[PDB]
């Protein structure tokens, strides 16, 4: 509970901050493959999350494959309409019933791994991501990571 | 002088929770060579800082030749005495020096680096750590590496 007001928390701020639509956690698996694990969304939305708490999978083979991908240097992705971003198929697909127009996707690094990662979505139209913006993102996800990390080291040891 | 008190408040804490002579915080430079910065000190030792607080050399090859040795892997060294350790003389005329009888010395990593070290010294008599003060030192070092990068994280960003 502790961590998933963490969660909140950031995901809440960072919608607020980005005036986005949706934001979301991802949390990366020992494989590679990935769990969403937190989402603030603008109640105009179909949200991902169910009223079990559960959300549905995004079976991302790319990430996968690559343990990451450009995450694990610390790079971020922004995409300001990802109809026009040349993506695979299976991406697209994804991304369109998400209902992801737009996307700015940093990685979370919790002391020396790469965690998870933060995405901040515009689901109704596409957006011209600024570099302030990809900057602020990425300096939210930083302390997030740096908060799961100080929660991590309080609940384990004593 | 936000560092300063972090660095003196974990040294204070260490030399009062093992009861130990003499705590000491060391930072890497980019080579591998490093810097004393902190020191906390029971009165009855001559201690390391001088009044400018300006702290003594120590120009150890072998952590810099190894780019920080066993630390990079998160590991401790835990001596009782020095005298019967078998070490290389140029590193146990150092360990005099510094009026090291014993000592127990952890990573600390700051987000995904290795910082610097972590000491904590017994001066005037030999001493047999246990695993339990090898733990727990381990773990106020990680908690160490985490204020750090957390001041790090504030003071330059905005
Ligand atoms: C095809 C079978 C499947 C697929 C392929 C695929 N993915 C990518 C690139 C990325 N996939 C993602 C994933 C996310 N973006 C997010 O916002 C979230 C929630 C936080 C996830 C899980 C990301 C960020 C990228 C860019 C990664 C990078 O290192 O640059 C590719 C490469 C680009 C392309 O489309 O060609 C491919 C082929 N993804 C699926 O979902 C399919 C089922
Ligand atoms: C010889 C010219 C020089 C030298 C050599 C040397 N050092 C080591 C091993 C270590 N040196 C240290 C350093 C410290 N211990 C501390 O508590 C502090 C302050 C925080 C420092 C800077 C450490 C921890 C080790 C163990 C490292 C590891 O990875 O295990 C060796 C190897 C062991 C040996 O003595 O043979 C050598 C050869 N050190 C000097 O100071 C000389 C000038």
């Amino acid at each position: 509970g502790s961590l998933q007001n963490i969660f909140r928390a950031t995901s809440d701020e960072v919608r607020h901050l980005l005036s986005c639509d949706r934001v979301l956690v991802y949390r990366f698996n020992p494989d590679w493959s990935g769990e969403f694990i937190h989402e603030s969304v603008a109640q105009m939305w179909e949200p991902l999350k169910d009223l079990q708490n559960n959300f549905p999978l995004w079976q991302d083979t790319y990430l996968q494959e690559n343990e990451g991908g450009r995450y694990r240097n610390h790079e971020s992705l922004a995409v300001g309409d990802v109809e026009t971003a040349g993506f695979t198929d299976c991406h697209l697909d994804n991304l369109r019933r998400f209902e992801i127009r737009a996307f700015l996707t940093v990685p979370v690094f919790v002391g020396e791994q790469l965690w998870g990662l933060l995405g901040a979505y515009q689901n109704g139209a596409p957006r011209h991501w600024q570099a302030r913006e990809i900057h602020l993102l990425h300096q939210i996800a930083n302390q997030l990571g740096v908060a799961v990390y100080q929660a991590q080291l309080l609940a384990r040891f004593q």
